[PDB]
């Protein structure tokens, strides 16, 4: 009851497991708080989130404290394949692999879907991204009753539960768990995304950054602490002027796109990097995206636009253009850290994911209180703003961060 | 009708204002924009906000859209004496000048709420950091009633507003400027700190050892800043999410016991009493150099420091040598005031025209809504933040100055993003 | 007439060299400029240096030039098995595969001084480390007369060089092309071989890097860049200073090791992680090196009194002491850079190695007129200033440098 | 016998250099350790260098090791009137001020050359810049015999003695000092440009486009301190080295046209004439600020913007502001010189430490080997660097202050580096 590329990696991913553990206190503190009670003993948790070393310490954390568990990836790429083996030889049903088709993809979420105990059916969702939430109300519109929350990991799924509310199509109650962990997670996992594809210099090159939210500033951030000069695009005033005062040019893509060596889309838009800009990169220019879906760069048009193309190795791409010069795609356009190395550590993770279990809880154990309707009261809520400070508290130790006690006087 | 330190001082102010007016694109445009409608008309202002270059581009631009102005400084060390005169050679009352006594500086503040035109009273109150606030609903109850709003600068002064509103002590609403400090308080401490610090002592930062207590926005600019320079930083902090981001940054967190025999370098930035103290001062090491760039003092135990030192010598105004009963010193900046505004010039006026641009959209938003019950007066009275529309308007305003170049979205992109 | 891993990743290893080609422009334009003149006609060289797709560039650019070469890598763990298949493949002598044995590793560099046509006797020395020198020097008494120059990549190996000058143990005069690239190599490499192993999380972590010279400025700046803090150890004042100046406490292994999360050698020393600073470390604590030899970090030590280990993957290693506690050691203490990722990027080896080329033509075409004695007044000699000069005006173009040029009033 | 600004001034100067001496244990270390033997006894040091606070601690230092001096600056602006002061009082001669003429500089550095005991007359040169040396060879020829060694401090000072020496006119031998530079300079100017603009102007860094021209240690350290404040740092460049260097730290590299019209300041770090030109100045965008941290002001040129400006306004004192034809204005900083002495303090105490230590060392070498000829008076004279183990000594003294602990190598570790337990 698993689908995975090769079971015979579990050995290594769980001792690759084993030590994101100990990067990953938070976690291990919900287990060692929650575990005796069971909080979510009878939740069943369709869960849509990259399988990775990350996550399945995230899976390992729900099923310490009761839940049931059917898992899949939210993108094709960004599944660690001795990860979903390690989670697969423990017996969690999960379908994801490293390299999946479109068609492949859509199968891997339905199987979540199903294949519980009881009715087999999911009373709860964990997505990022929206793929799985747009599903089971747009083709299981059956089980739109049977589920009693959603939480949600990131920036795009976030923007996707609003856009449905707004227009009356959000059935189930959400919490939102996205809103710097982004920032720091992208300052250390888009630069190894880009190594580990073409072992590329970072200094003395000039690179497009597109969008200047927490994922542009931390990419922003990397680029430039190896010495690449960047240069900024956006359509907010407000991070326009927050790049220029931390020293970077804002400009239009058309003012670089022959000069820059590497581009890196940030928007969670579409159309950022198009036919427009192609024909004009220099050669052997880098493209590659960190935003949660591809159709920021028109891959369709460059795949389809090219004179010749060469794979360099997986998800490093070479395309020669009909001017002779060559440009260089990292995974089809699909988020670059997760796609071409490891996606964010495991220390970062652990904020986010400590999130998503209290998020999982918070909804479980308030299923029949009205307090998170289903139907036409469904909205989408953040979590008691008591348990930020519980969650960074979590972290502290690992890092040597030794906190200062207010006097009875500074309190007051 | 003012009180300056010196009225010749008036020419130099006036070629510092007009330098200071092409770095404040924001209010040149609002003169630009509201002049001809004179929003602010029958507006009477009492103002409470160091009187600076800045604060001169600020009363300039208020007086240019018909408000009457009259103002103080809301700290003792921080008016620049050219900035005053400048303004008080125009005819708008100030009452402001570098070094005041505690009650020279309370009989400003008191010159503020009087001898305006008609009944002689003010109607709308600028203040930053709550001093006026508290004298106008503390010792002028007579007045409460036929003030329609306060703007507000700071996070000290924000602090102030919801301690009033918890135990039923606000009765005029406020608009909350320091939140509509992402960049006041963070790209502003990372210039005017160093600054500070260099004018008052001419130290060297590289090498040094700084304990910064703090990781708000003005504690991160602080730490950048001195970081920036060579400076080792270790902060403090007693919130855990803040503590968690200074160590994201690179920076030891610890305790001030744990650094106060090595740091070189002690900045107080959080807005609370009692950080540097008494169980402090006789570990510190030979000439460790005490400031705070919080809105009050009294994050230092200056008190106990003046009267428990052996000998004191002041090297220069603002710059005073405390002896311990060590045989070691102690520097301390500014008697503890602000030390940005204290021994240098503050923050610089453009992101000065950030904050500024504010200020003057909510005297505009709390004027205009006079008779709406929008920003109720009594009861109903209430802490607000600006309309958010604003915040793009504001940024929008200063993109020119520094060659940053929007990109437009297509139909396609403007639909999905809305 | 080879030995390598495995020559079927003879394809791959080509179309990584051909994008490195365009990273290194250095390298290209010698080909292009010396190409029809041959300076190397003649020149036998028996190559011992790191076996990348970046030395594989090197080694294409030296045949190009008309040099016969031979070739062994410098490391067990840095060679790079595709690009010593291409090697391979092309029908150049090469003795190279990640993960050598030592007694492997000696029969390789065995194999690159005999074997050439003629008399099959190298006559030129490319070293990188010092190995070769004194491979030929001590075992191969018979072959120095026969030896015109050798040039020398790296610090260790500059350091030999004169240690044999001083106790009249050099009969070969050597080329020092050591003499900052390796801080910006190491900039971006060290982490690159962390992440590649551990994707351990930079930010956050107190790391201890033991020495500043380029090589641990570098390394230093590195992981400030991501939010670590750093503590550098140094015995030279004059390094002290400038890393005290650069905002790093300089204390002592013993200061950190209770607390540091990372620890990185960087000293070309030996016994810089002891016996006596593994059992206090950490748990978790990650133990490399970066200099040239593996003896900074005490491995057999580690090894013999570890009560249990793991292979996480090739090249990480994780170990038990008898308090509890783990210790991740990473390539068995070889160079990390190499060992665990890809080694310094292609732009800035092509500074070093267009000057390997220079000094071998220098040392190649003035073998006779005795500018570069052989016997007793064999010494260690510069590169003309000039061409340090030239070389840099060779990478320009690349980033879109602009430089000024001075009036003729200026000139003088 | 001293001519300074205002002798009132002793009192506040004192309190500063006291300060001061705190921040300098290298000047403080070579007191305790060479007092007792008085290695300068005899000595008669001219000297000329920017009469500032850190200086006060040089002269001092060079005063309680036996010498006797008579001081100028090495620049119109860069006296601090209460250090040149306290110096005056003590009864040392001191001729300087903040804001001399041309000729009052001159004048100044003419008093140093006469007035010691005996026959009057110096037998040392300690020199900034290569001013009083070029007076006494050029002016002084009679002088020449008499002077036993000149120590250079600065860049521009030192290309002034190789250009002597490749012509033959330089009959008296040199300490180069500067080459310190690795730290006085970067480290230097990363905390001194940024303070002379802003004590001058207030102007915020954080986003703003630079033009820094040239990339030497001035310009490394120019440039790091701008880009800290969030400036988009334009680096200019003649030499490819440090045009790929500027590259590899981020930065553009590009021509003073390219980015003129786009620049809120301008730095200049070069040490050459007409970086900053008539071709330029018309362009320049409007309150845009320019300014030079190089030893001469002749990078900028100031003759031209003053003889073109339809308008000139003095803000005060060193900060000009210039009305072009075009109706657009121009920012210029202490008359073109260098702008961290000139506008602030200069270098913080630290870091001058260093390199003033080394300026003592250079005099208790040139003048305790001044008869056994290791630094040739005539023809044979040339350039030389301080022996090589001075370098850590100099800095091993700084590494207290800012608790730094060394690491002690064993016997086996030292062995294998081959060094003494010297070490690069
Ligand atoms: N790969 C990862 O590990 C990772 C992590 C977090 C978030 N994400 C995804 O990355 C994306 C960005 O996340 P975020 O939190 O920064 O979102 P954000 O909305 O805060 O940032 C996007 C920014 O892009 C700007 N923008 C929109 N269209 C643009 C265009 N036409 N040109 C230039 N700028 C444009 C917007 O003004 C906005 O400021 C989202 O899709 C999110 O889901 C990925
Ligand atoms: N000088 C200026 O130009 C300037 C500019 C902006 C704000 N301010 C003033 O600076 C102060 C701080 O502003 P802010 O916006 O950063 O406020 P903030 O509330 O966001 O930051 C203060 C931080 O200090 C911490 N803290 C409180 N007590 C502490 C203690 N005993 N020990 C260690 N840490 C402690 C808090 O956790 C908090 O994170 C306020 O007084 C504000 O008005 C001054
Ligand atoms: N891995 C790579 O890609 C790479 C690149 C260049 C150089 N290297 C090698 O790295 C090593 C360092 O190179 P470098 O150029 O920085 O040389 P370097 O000699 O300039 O730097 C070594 C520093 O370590 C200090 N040191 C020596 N012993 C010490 C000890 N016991 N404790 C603390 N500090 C000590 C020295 O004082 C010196 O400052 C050499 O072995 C060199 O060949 C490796
Ligand atoms: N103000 C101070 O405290 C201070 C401190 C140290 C040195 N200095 C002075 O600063 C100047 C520079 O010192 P440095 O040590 O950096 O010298 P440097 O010679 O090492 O650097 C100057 C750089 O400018 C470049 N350059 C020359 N002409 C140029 C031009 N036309 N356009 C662009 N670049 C050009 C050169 O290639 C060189 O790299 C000297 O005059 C020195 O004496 C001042
Ligand atoms: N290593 C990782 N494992 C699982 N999810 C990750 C990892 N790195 C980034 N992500 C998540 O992917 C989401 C975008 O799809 C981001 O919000 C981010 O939290
Ligand atoms: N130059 C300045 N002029 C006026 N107000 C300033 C200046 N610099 C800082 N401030 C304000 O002082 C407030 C703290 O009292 C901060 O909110 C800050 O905005
Ligand atoms: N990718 C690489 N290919 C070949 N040599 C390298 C590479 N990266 C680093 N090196 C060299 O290894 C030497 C250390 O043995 C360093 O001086 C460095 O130049
Ligand atoms: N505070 C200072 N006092 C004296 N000289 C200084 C100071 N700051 C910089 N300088 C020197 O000015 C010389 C250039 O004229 C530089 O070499 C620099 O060392």
């Amino acid at each position: 009851d698993y689908k995975v590329k090769d079971i015979s990696l579990a050995e290594w991913g769980r001792k690759a497991i084993e030590l994101a553990e100990n990067e990953m206190p938070g976690l291990m503190e919900l287990r060692r708080e929650y575990g005796p009670s069971q909080p979510l003993k009878g939740a069943k948790i369709a869960g849509c989130l990259h399988m990775t070393v990350q996550t399945a310490v995230l899976i390992e954390t729900l099923k310490a404290l009761g839940a049931e568990l059917r898992w899949s990836s939210c993108n094709i790429f960004s599944t660690q394949d001795n990860a979903a083996a390690a989670i697969a030889k423990t017996g969690v049903p999960v379908f994801a692999w490293k390299g999946e088709t479109d068609e492949e993809y859509e199968w891997c979420i339905a199987q979540t879907v199903k294949g519980f105990s009881g009715d087999g059916l999911p009373n709860m969702i964990l997505d990022d991204g929206g793929d799985l939430t747009n599903l089971v109300i747009d083709r299981y519109p059956e089980l739109v009753p049977k589920i009693f929350g959603i939480s949600e990991e990131t920036t795009t799924g976030v923007k996707n539960l609003y856009k449905r509310l707004s227009k009356g199509n959000l059935p189930i109650s959400a919490i939102n768990v996205n809103d710097f962990d982004n920032l720091y997670g992208c300052r250390e996992s888009l630069v190894d995304g880009i190594k580990r594809a073409t072992d590329v210099m970072i200094a003395g090159k000039t690179c497009c950054v597109c969008g200047y939210g927490d994922v542009g500033k931390g990419c922003a951030a990397a680029l430039r602490a190896f010495g690449a000069r960047v240069v900024v695009t956006e359509v907010d005033p407000i991070n326009a002027l927050q790049a220029s005062m931390e020293g970077y040019q804002v400009a239009l893509v058309e003012d670089v796109m022959a000069d820059a060596h590497i581009f890196v889309t940030t928007t969670g838009n579409d159309d950022i990097i198009t036919s427009d800009h192609f024909p004009h990169m220099r050669d052997d220019a880098i493209v590659c995206n960190i935003g949660h879906f591809d159709t920021e760069i028109q891959v369709g048009w460059l795949e389809a636009n090219a004179k010749e193309h060469v794979e360099i190795k997986p998800q490093v791409d070479r395309y020669t253009m009909e001017n002779g010069r060559h440009i260089i795609l990292l995974a089809k356009g699909r988020l670059v850290n997760l796609g071409c190395a490891s996606g964010h550590p495991s220390f970062v993770m652990s904020n986010s994911f400590t999130n998503q279990v209290l998020a999982q809880i918070e909804l479980w154990s308030n299923r029949d209180n009205g307090k998170y309707p289903r139907g036409d009261k469904a909205g989408v809520f953040f979590l008691p703003k008591a348990l930020d400070e519980k969650v960074a508290a979590l972290h502290l130790a690992h890092v040597g961060a030794k906190l200062t006690k207010l006097t009875p006087k500074q309190a007051e």
